Formats: structure tokens, sequence, C-alpha cells
DNA sequence: GTCGTTAGTTGTGGGACTAAAGGATATCGTGAACCGAAAAATTAGTGTAACGGGTATCCCACAACGCTAG
């Protein structure tokens, strides 16, 4: 509960651009990009409700 | 010589498997003793009859004419 409440969507969400952008490992980049779906379906989800 | 990377396994985990009818099951093992709770049953106590007028209603019966003289 802490941890999800602290953290901040569109901050994490840049960093895992970032991360995914120079990363020089495939799978790196493959868990940076998954991570990255599902918080940006919670950004979306946070423009409707 | 040593460290990160990539691809191809390899083991492991999660998710599918016509339609129609019908549709009954049997379900162990035991430790004691006292207190409290409420739900139930048993027991103890009080009682009328006709009368005065006057009047509201009911049932029950009967009436509700015809002629003659001053």
């Amino acid at each position: 509960i802490d941890l999800l409440a602290r953290i901040d969507l569109e901050q994490l969400s840049y960093e895992l651009r970032h991360k995914a952008n120079t990363e020089t490992s495939k799978q790196r980049k493959t868990e940076a990009l998954k991570r990255l779906q599902v918080v940006e379906a919670l950004r979306e989800s946070q423009d409707n409700r």
C-alpha cells in the first residue's frame, strides 16, 4: 500500500522510457517495455475515471 | 584471461476440451465440572337484580261511514 501510494506514474513512465532507450541488453529492454505497458495502462485509466 | 550478451533449449506453470436430457447418494475419533442464563409453569386474588318516570325502537291489529233534519 505504501509503495504503490508513493509511486508517481508519469515519472515512472519517463524513467522506464529512458531505461529502454539507453540499455545494451535486449532482455532488460523487454522487461522495461513490459512494465511500461502496465504503467501506461494505469495512466490511461486515470483519464476516464 | 575475464565479463556481459544472445539465441536456443529445458523445465515448469496456466488455460481450452459440441449440443438435448437428468440430477439419488454419506459423511469416525469424546474430557470433566461448575456457573450462568432465560424460558417455562404454578399459584394467588374478586362476584348482582329490580326499580320510578320517560321515551327510542320493534311486531301486531284496525280504520280511513253514510243518512236525515233544522
